[PDB]
């Protein structure tokens, strides 16, 4: 049977774990609950410490928005939908690899270059756009004002990056990898039943 013991926190303290992580883990120490499965422990740890998927949309909205560039993979994996004609695909590929200044320029080009056709396909094209991600102090301040757990903002600041991300999905994947690494480091110091 897996458990949790008080000295596990002291052992983790030598691993440079986030202080907010320890503050959220203190509930786990005081819960006096004996788990038996990996899933029922990991899911509860994510819930108590804080889940990015709970406020993923809010985090996405609060994030700064940067430049937009066209990607061949976007059309390649959006060709499943039959709404967009292949002549529209050729028209968009005519201005291939157009790295616009920001989202406004891309929106203006999409509304201007494409004409005499319905705009629902234009809106659906925006589903898989490569948009850069920027992290600033004001966005983190807004996130903190959004009543999210402080560990979210702490680890977001710990993931500060000046280089612009290729797309938001890559930033989310990096965040998922970071939280998975933290979870694995935590589980490395689990109870010592020995079985």
């Amino acid at each position: 049977t897996i458990e949790l013991t008080d000295e596990s926190l002291e052992k983790l303290k030598a691993e440079k774990i986030l202080q907010s992580v320890l503050d959220a883990l203190r509930p786990l120490t005081k819960k006096k609950e004996k788990y038996k499965n990996t899933e029922t422990f990991v899911f509860d740890l994510k819930k108590f410490i804080g889940k990015i998927d709970d406020n993923q949309q809010m985090i996405s909205e609060a994030l700064e928005r940067g430049k937009v560039r066209l990607t061949g993979n976007s059309l390649k994996q959006i060709s499943k939908t039959k709404k967009i004609p292949r002549q529209i695909l050729n028209q968009l590929k005519g201005l291939k690899d157009n790295t616009y200044e920001n989202r406004e320029q891309f929106i203006s080009v999409l509304k201007t270059t494409v004409r005499g056709i319905n705009d629902e396909q234009i809106s659906l094209i925006l589903d898989n756009i490569d948009e850069d991600v920027r992290l600033t102090d004001l966005s983190l301040t807004k996130i903190r004002k959004a009543k999210v757990p402080q560990t979210l903002v702490d680890m977001l600041a710990d993931l500060k990056k000046d280089e612009p991300y290729k797309n938001e999905k890559e930033f989310l994947s990096e965040f998922k990898k970071k939280m998975g690494e933290i979870i694995g480091l935590i589980l490395k110091h689990a109870a010592k039943t020995g079985g």
